[PDB]
């Protein structure tokens, strides 16, 4: 009843976020969350692309099944799906070679808008680089547990933080969910 | 001798089932058992398929001498080998872009029939698919305790389960032993 | 002096028995001892091969400087440096299918005798498969910590093990370590 | 403030640390620091190649931005940028097919030289191979904790160390860190 439900409700959470990782982290496995990174520029060009790429393929190649959300006021313009984003100093003039730097270090967002069917970063003054996407899907393990499948609305958040310049940028996916009854359920039960 | 005997029994049965899990699962590997999973429809066919060949060509790769097992009523219909079966909604509409669905939970089971010497999955209805088959072997290993050679049947089990229709399928393979003394062994035991 | 003599003296021994692991056996990996094994024909072939190969492409590959010894009862004929052993049932019919056998457990040997500068297997009655070698090295090491290199004769044994006859069979490495001075060491030591 | 500053400091040379072990070490992946080596000559002579030329090509792979350092008494001769040198026994006759050697064991050091913009390996007499360079990096992350960036020097050491003549040669990359400040630092700061 109840406190299964509210367990199958974080397993649901915590599967689908699994399954995220795997689908839009190039390279990942099992056991790697604290450690995934980047260490050269193709590879964080190849990150970044595969994860809006299987953003774009999700409906032909995922084991479940997604609806795309559109809208919202960060940082999704209308019609987006899809935000990548960039963050960097103002000003970063980083001169390591003779000692020197002049740095204004208000941070600027540049955000390109991905709607659901190039980017030049700025290593030097890179903050960091995040893909911001909602997915919806109805949770039917419910089913098992005698009641009406809910509708899920996760957010979807992975960063690329360069925070450090330390010559390593941690990659992780994160998620949000928002839970509430689906508009219009149907489950007939008699036999 | 007799605590050895069950020792060596239970130590036959884990190691004939881990080789199981080498032969049948597509890119299995030890210390994997638990996070194993499927999380596209091409690696779930590819699994699949991987599964249904190694079992028809078996007696060309394996290490091991077995023998197929034929008949059965479930699921295994006369003549049958493999069964490979799908369990899905009778009625399965869901829509997460409108956030609603309508379903009839009712489970139906198509299963295909494999003798030894195409698919298509429902997704979003998907609750699982598995594969049943049944192999013979002898126990050898038993002249070492000086014993007669037993005869055992074990029934193969791998189960894709999507019952939580999270994005993710976990993949598992079980197994049954049924123990018996064989029809007619022979040992000659003189010198 | 002593204490660390003896201390150097296992670490050298364990060292050059971990670099024996990387080189003669095929898909070795530093964590995998105990679980190291072979699932397929082609895998248990391509490991026994590779395994010779490697003992014969020694002097061009290996960072070591190993001699080759020739010799000795078993079982190694003369002019012998790799014995590749086969054991087997004398007699081992073996069939699941109809849950009988016939068996004369008495263990056949079939060696054969390798120089340094095709085999066919019974997996229905094999017992194992061993592959005997012995290597000779200086123990330069010892000049840290003031002492006279010493002789060391490695006798090398590779063990594919199947008397569980259960489809999977565990492959290891084994060494034995005989010590001696050697005929004629030099250290020049004066400055 | 200060608790924070020295956490962060630590944090900044483990994180380069890091990412130097996955740039310059050929293979290297997380948490096989201890086990990580070389066994056979083309995996030595390909890990210290792929070091030499990952530092030459830093400046187009690298995720930081790192200055060149050249010049220093060792072994950097004037114009240096990178040290590739090998310790070896001044004699080192080793013949244990015949039980016997002759060593003059005094080390000889032969280093080429490489500026910023062919090895002939002495493997039975090999003591070691190093790497030695330097790389000058800001320490951008010091803004968070509104503090004015500091001016990092790494001084790297991979050592391939054959100390053991084992046939296991670990590879092991070091750092020291010197810090200063920076010749002009400047930081816009009022908005």
């Amino acid at each position: 009843g109840s406190g299964l439900s509210n367990q199958l409700a974080v397993t649901f959470r915590e599967e689908n976020t699994i399954a995220f990782r795997h689908l839009f982290l190039l390279g990942y496995s099992d056991g790697a969350d604290d450690t995934f990174a980047a260490y050269t520029r193709e590879q964080l060009y190849q990150a970044i692309f595969h994860a809006v790429d299987q953003y774009l393929a999700l409906p032909d190649v995922s084991l479940g099944r997604y609806a795309y959300v559109r809208g919202g006021g960060d940082p999704w313009t209308n019609g987006s799906g899809l935000a990548l984003c960039q963050r960097y100093y103002h000003r970063g003039h980083v001169d390591p070679a003779n000692d020197t730097f002049d740095i204004d270090p208000m941070v600027v967002t540049d955000c390109i808008q991905v709607d659901p069917p190039n980017l030049t970063l700025k290593f030097h003054k890179l903050v960091n680089v995040t893909i911001h996407f909602r997915l919806k899907t109805i949770n039917l393990q419910s089913l098992i547990n005698n009641e009406i499948p809910d509708c899920y609305t996760f957010s979807v958040l992975i960063t690329f933080d360069n925070k450090a310049h330390s010559g390593r940028i941690p990659i992780s996916l994160e998620t949000q969910a928002h839970i509430q009854e689906c508009k219009h359920p149907s489950v007939f039960q008699h036999g």
